[PDB]
RNA sequence: GGCCAGGUAGCUCAGUCGGUAUGAGCGUCCGCCUGAAAAGCGGAAGGUCGGCGGUUCGAUCCCGCCCCUGG
């Protein structure tokens, strides 16, 4: 699960959803899913 | 003077001498529910753990000065 290849796939969907965040409210949700305490990272 | 105890979520406070503060109660949001609510049940959001530095792959947790609280 640690695999740096699978690790890179996590930062991919993060920055992708971050770049696809159009509003500040969507970002706060995106930050929760990709940077919060329950995020895969 | 030099040593102590404290600073932690919106409020009142626990807790940790390195990888989750599974933080609590209340406060906020969603669902079931109701004409609409609340409780109840179920699901979530939110803290840069007092500031600035030092070490470490990584410090609320280990080192130094200071901000301010009763000692």
């Amino acid at each position: 699960m640690l695999s740096p290849e699978a690790l890179t796939t996590a930062v991919d969907a993060a920055q992708q959803a971050i770049a696809l965040a159009d509003t500040l409210d969507v970002l706060a949700r995106v930050k929760t899913e990709h940077l919060g305490d329950r995020s895969p990272l």
